[PDB]
């Protein structure tokens, strides 16, 4: 059953691996590991370098863990490595950002397309259903690309006078602020900014402030600096993800599969939910 052996290891593998976002994800992973009695391990690529993250995942596969929960920095570039891990007998699920062409057993995380629709439902009314919205996001990551597509589809169906400007945040807060600054310079009709991920939630408001433009801004994630800007009204809100539950249930699924406790293959998708954070509930999200 669920009496674990501490020599059995389960790895969480990330990108942008030092940011606080992963501390909440790993807290859930480790809490489940401790409840079962196995050992949770953490590592990742420190930036968004794709070949870098492939190498990190290879270093993990070489330690022969029982299971790996990985968030893929690119939608397809980790698929062969994931498939290799599974061929070597390691259980693999994806959390937070999927590798949907790989053989991973399950995805656990935000419903990213739906969250982009929810973001558009929030932001479009605030700009009175007209004008251009800058969408600042990590090109190549499945979760960011799906959030963008949900936002874009919602506007196409429900706000015909709204148009989008896509802006790469490049996984780098300095480059992201420069790229949004350039977008604002060239597009006088921008009225709002959707920061699609945590990098953009930091860089976006910074670029907006430096432009001195009065824009509607929806951040992503719950960095204290972002929450403080919701509380002051500098930005209009942010989007909180179920970080802890991504980690907790990734560990439970990995251990279940690795020990053959379920007669069927794992269920394919756990929706860990989003909450729109405004002044009304921002206090709940401080550490
Ligand atoms: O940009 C930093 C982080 O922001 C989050 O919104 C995404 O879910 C993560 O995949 C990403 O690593």
């Amino acid at each position: 059953g669920y009496v674990g052996d501490p020599s059995d290891e389960y790895y969480m593998v990330t990108f942008l691996s030092g940011i606080d976002y992963w501390k909440y994800c790993f807290e859930g992973f480790e809490d489940a590991a401790k409840a079962i009695g196995v050992t949770a391990k953490y590592t990742g690529q420190t930036d968004t370098d794709v070949s870098g993250q492939v190498a990190v995942l290879e270093q993990v596969i070489a330690q022969k863990p029982k299971g790996i929960a990985v968030t893929a920095v690119n939608s397809t570039a980790l698929a062969d490595t994931i498939n290799s891990a599974i061929e070597q007998g390691i259980s693999v699920v994806c959390f937070d950002s999927d590798s949907p062409t790989s053989n991973r057993s399950a995805y656990l995380g935000t419903g990213n397309y739906a969250a982009g629709q929810k973001a558009a439902e929030f932001l479009v009314p605030l700009v009175n259903y007209k004008g251009k919205i800058a969408v600042l996001y990590t090109v190549g990551a499945e979760n960011s690309e799906s959030r963008v597509q949900g936002f874009e589809d919602w506007c196409k169906q429900n706000a015909p006078e709204v148009s989008l400007v896509k802006v790469n945040d490049a996984g780098d807060t300095t480059v992201a602020a420069d790229n949004l600054a350039a977008a604002l310079q060239a597009n006088d009709d921008i009225v709002g900014v959707f920061c699609v991920d945590g990098v953009a939630g930091t860089a976006g408001p910074t670029a907006v402030a430096e432009s001195k433009k009065d824009l509607r801004v929806l951040a992503f994630d719950v960095d204290v600096t972002v929450l403080d800007k919701v509380k002051s009204g500098e930005i209009d809100g942010t989007v909180a993800q179920g970080m802890y539950n991504m980690g907790y249930w990734s560990l439970m699924m990995l251990y279940t599969e690795a020990n053959g406790l379920s007669s069927k293959a794992l269920p394919g998708n756990l929706d860990t939910g989003v909450v729109i954070v405004t002044k009304d509930n921002v206090d709940e999200y401080y550490p």
